[PDB]
């Protein structure tokens, strides 16, 4: 059986690695690029500009490559950029982004996206990132590594979700989540940090002890965001995992989870 | 390159105006009717009895004119009626309702029913909706125009969205919404009027400020429904917008969201 | 009409009974079982090892027998089991489970799980259950005879679901569900019994005032739960449906939804 099976439809201006599998009745579109390694189940839509990195993991009925509804005027040149080592997992939608402005839709490395997830126009997803069946990043959303959103979490436009963040079941967040803050409910609220994620990644007792810390003088202790950046400052310059919290807080444009 | 994909089924007693596009591997089943102008993408599944009109857009992996699931008896006539320059994204389903009871899912013109969304039997959606991604109407659901459901918006049986109403992302609506109004969260609340859309659509300060003095009198002033409906009278007989709201206040059969 | 469709695809190693329904460009994997009578639509992907019993409907855009993420080595035996009579819709995922351990997924017979619900691994649902739309069991759920879940119920992985109980639509159900309680909201709160389906099941009146009684000892007495299961001892003994009642308290593992 042939590597490009013979009932998928392969646009002539599409590029594939000599090595690429597309399974039946898959189409892949003009101006997709796939890389070495990667693997195209069978009733996969593939739209582009878009290009897709090596070793790639993606499940039937996924919709990669749709168009960006945002368009400031009709052939504005989009796209989208998925890197290496990604699985996009049955029923997924994924939306091109703008160039002009540096807004693409872009996916790094090792993500893990479910089920029914839906990644909006110009989100921008780190690696080693987790997004659970039917996760929802409505536009413009940025997910920081090793992230992790359980599943049906619905995130609104332009949030932020921090670095090892996590997010439970059913999740709908409207402002931006800190690295390492677990959030529950809808609407989202701040319960505490995922230690769990700091031990399995190997982060040292100190870092984590400065991080419960950090957590408290944000959360705990009655201080505003630019009380709690300026007590944060002098753990921050002494631990980087504390320098990525501070700065995740310092950047949030919609506020913070709470 | 041929209108009608050869890879598509179109059933013999299907009947399509002469520039219908229908892409491969797609369905068109028995008793569909498909308007000038309509692009069905491919492996979309279309049931009927079933009216498509014209400009229409339906995707990939819909499934379009399915089985109402409540009939009085086996056979029992049932249809679903589709109008003009709607959208229908990617895993759309939309379910036909009963012919007898005038209870047939019918759909305006205008609307976008974005990935996933869900039209349960017997639903009525009027003309300029959006109904975001995975949107559920679980039936008999009555939709007026230019309403928008957010992302997630699941919508108990027979509520009713009023005219430019609002609801925001992950609401659980399980009265009705009256026209304008926002309302969000899981059990849904009412929190203001969509004034945006009022200035969008070219309202006069005049017919907002009533409105807004017409939100007050239902929800903030302690008043009984009945009551509400009394004062809003004189205001409902002299703007046209203040009318619409009186009578989706008038016309709820499961109560006002509070 | 071909009882299989030219279009489909049937492995070489599945096993199917001369009956056997198979739509175009739908795919019986390898190791995939298929029971007389069933019918498999089209655009649809069954993997295996799979067993899918008598008279069962599969519909368009199914991932049935997708892989378990809980392997413990790589080649590890899994297995879905699926029974007779069931109804699975479009778009509905369900993983395999380990055969090692006795933790394979299985379904039983006369089940409706509604377009785009999710099974995951390990799983096991009984007889007469409706998963209804978006409806997702994170993994190694006990969903017990007739219970009905409504409309994007998420469900936290071990949790258990009781005989005849019901979940109102978008809760997160994070604790188990005691037979015959309505549960709501995200987190899900205990409401009341469902006497509808009670009712629905020819339940004599004195079973029914008996059920009412339980929900009462323990929910709305100030009672333990080492209390509750003491005082339930006696309806128990005398009435079969309390015994089901107190049996899936004292079962809990995760404590019972309040
Ligand atoms: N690879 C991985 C992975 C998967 C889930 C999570 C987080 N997680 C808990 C969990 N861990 N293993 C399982 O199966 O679930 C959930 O999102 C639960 S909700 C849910 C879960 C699955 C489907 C639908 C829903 Cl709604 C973390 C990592
Ligand atoms: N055409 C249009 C259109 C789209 C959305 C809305 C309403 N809206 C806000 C918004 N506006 N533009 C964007 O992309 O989102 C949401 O529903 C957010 S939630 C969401 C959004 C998208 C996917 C999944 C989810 Cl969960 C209003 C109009
Ligand atoms: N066969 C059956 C069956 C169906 C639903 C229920 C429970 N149920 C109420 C209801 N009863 N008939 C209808 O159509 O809805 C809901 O889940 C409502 S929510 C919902 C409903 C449908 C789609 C999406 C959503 Cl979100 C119980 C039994
Ligand atoms: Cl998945
Ligand atoms: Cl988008
Ligand atoms: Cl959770
Ligand atoms: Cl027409
Ligand atoms: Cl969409
Ligand atoms: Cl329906
Ligand atoms: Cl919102
Ligand atoms: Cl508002
Ligand atoms: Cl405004
Ligand atoms: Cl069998
Ligand atoms: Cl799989
Ligand atoms: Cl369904
Ligand atoms: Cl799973
Ligand atoms: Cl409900």
């Amino acid at each position: 059986m042939s590597l490009i099976d013979p009932r998928a439809i392969i646009d002539p201006s599409a590029r594939l690695a000599a090595d690429v599998q597309v399974g039946p009745w898959s189409i892949v579109g003009a101006e997709v690029e796939i890389g070495e390694g990667t693997v195209i189940g069978p009733h996969v839509v593939l739209k582009g500009p878009t290009k897709i990195g090596k070793h790639n993991r993606i499940y039937q009925f996924s919709s990669v490559g749709e168009d960006t509804p945002d368009l400031k005027y009709k052939g504005e040149p989009t796209r989208l950029v998925i890197g290496d080592h990604n699985v996009i997992r049955e029923g997924v939608t994924i939306h091109r982004g703008t160039v002009q402005d540096r807004a693409e839709t872009t996916i790094g490395d090792h993500n893990l996206i479910m089920a029914y997830a839906h990644i909006g126009h110009d989100s921008v997803i780190g690696n080693h990132c987790i997004l659970v069946n039917n996760t929802a990043l409505a536009g413009h959303v940025h997910v920081d590594d090793w992230a992790i959103l359980s599943g049906y979490t619905l995130v609104h436009q332009y949030c932020r979700i921090g670095a090892h963040s996590f997010s439970g079941m059913g999740s709908a967040i409207g402002k931006d989540v800190p690295a390492y803050v677990t959030v529950f409910g809808n609407p989202a609220e701040a319960r505490s940090m995922n230690f769990e994620g700091m031990r399995r990644r190997g982060f040292s007792s100190e870092a984590i002890h400065a991080l419960r810390r950090a957590y408290k003088v944000v959360y705990r202790q009655g201080h505003t965001v630019e009380e709690a950046l300026a007590e944060l400052a002098e753990s921050a310059a002494q631990f980087p995992e504390v320098a990525v919290f501070r700065d995740s807080i310092q950047s949030a444009t919609r506020g913070i989870t709470r």
